[PDB]
């Protein structure tokens, strides 16, 4: 839309106001003027279509439950945007301010989102495993980073590089939800899944075998399943960041955590320099080995850190 940039008021699927930046042409437009070349939410109207109807109001006020899940799509694809930009000097997710694109009320009862190649797009949950996805900052940025992989590494969505894909969006959406600084933690998908149970949530990065995912090379998926267990191998590499930026002894292996901010730098630089459409796990080892020695050196701690994260996975 060509209008005049506006900001409107509105709360999120979790019952939180917030301001959105909004476009104004007879109608107050999902159109967020001040990032790039604009972040743009859209109404999918419980259908399949894509991207729906560029998501229009009349009042800039939105408070109706139907208004929630684009009120969080809209405002934490804005977060994640400040993050990238502000934290890595990366304009949008091809590093040159590409528009936003994300749409809401996709499909009826589903439970899930997902990057298409162009956009992102979040179901609304059945009510029960889930309520609406864009609820989760850290499903957002999760979302989002998958537009990031697929402009920079390019990792395949198969097999290992397909769970190194999986797990670069778990760390940066996990590292988003802590620059927001809103109940951080490392778990994956808390704030939108099982409404009925409390603590829970769809992955963990701390613990990836609570539910069930690997912490260890030797508990690798090796069937056809989930591309080859891009969901499910994942946990390994999962648990090698949170060992670095966290610190713990793991199968005997004992780590020093070097803290959040070095993690995001030393996967951020892997990502975006060394890593391939193919890397497999040992890959990955090694190009988070080389950044953090481009950042720090390679008699560092940071190194260190990160070559006992890998042995601790079993990663070598
Ligand atoms: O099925 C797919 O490939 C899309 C999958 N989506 C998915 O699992 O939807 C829910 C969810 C997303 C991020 C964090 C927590 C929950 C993905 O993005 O990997
Ligand atoms: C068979 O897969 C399952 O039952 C899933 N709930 C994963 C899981 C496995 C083991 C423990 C906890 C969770
Ligand atoms: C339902 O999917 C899950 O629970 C995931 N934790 C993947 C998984 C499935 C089965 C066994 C182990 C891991
Ligand atoms: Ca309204
Ligand atoms: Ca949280
Ligand atoms: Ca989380
Ligand atoms: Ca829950
Ligand atoms: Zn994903």
């Amino acid at each position: 839309i060509t209008g005049t940039s506006t900001v409107g008021v509105g709360r999120g699927v979790l019952g939180d106001q917030k301001n959105i930046n909004t476009t104004y042409s007879t109608y107050y437009y999902l159109q967020d003027n001040t990032r790039g070349n604009g972040i743009f939410t859209y109404d999918a109207k419980y259908r399949t279509t894509l991207p729906g109807s560029l998501w229009a109001d009349a009042d800039n006020q939105f408070f109706a439950s139907y208004d929630a899940p684009a009120v969080d799509a809209h405002y934490y694809a804005g977060v994640t945007y400040d993050y990238y930009k502000n934290v890595h000097n990366r304009l949008s997710y091809d590093g040159n301010n590409a528009a936003i694109r994300s749409s809401v009320h996709y499909s009826q009862g589903y439970n899930n989102a997902f990057w298409n190649g162009s956009q992102m797009v979040y179901g609304d949950g059945d009510g029960q495993t889930f309520i609406p996805l864009s609820g989760g900052i850290d499903v957002v940025a999760h979302e989002l980073t998958h537009a990031v992989t697929d402009y920079t590494a390019g990792l395949i969505y198969q097999n290992e590089s397909g769970a190194i894909n999986e797990a670069i969006s778990d760390i940066f959406g996990t590292l988003v939800e802590f620059y927001a600084n809103k109940n951080p933690d490392w778990e994956i998908g808390e704030d939108v899944y099982t409404p009925g149970i409390s603590g829970d949530s769809l992955r963990s990065m701390s613990d990836p075998a609570k539910y069930g995912d690997p912490d260890h090379y030797s508990k690798r998926y090796t069937g056809t399943q989930d591309n080859g267990g891009v969901h499910i191998n994942s946990g390994i590499i999962n648990k090698a960041a949170y060992l670095i930026s966290q610190g713990g002894t793991h199968y005997g292996v004992s780590v020093v955590g070097i803290g959040r901010d070095k993690l995001g730098k030393i996967f951020y630089r892997a990502l975006t320099q060394y890593l391939t459409p193919t890397s497999n796990f040992s890959q990955l080892r090694a190009a988070a080995v080389q950044s953090a020695t481009d950042l720090y050196g390679s008699t560092s701690q940071e190194v260190a850190s990160v070559k006992q994260a890998f042995d601790a996975v079993g990663v070598k």
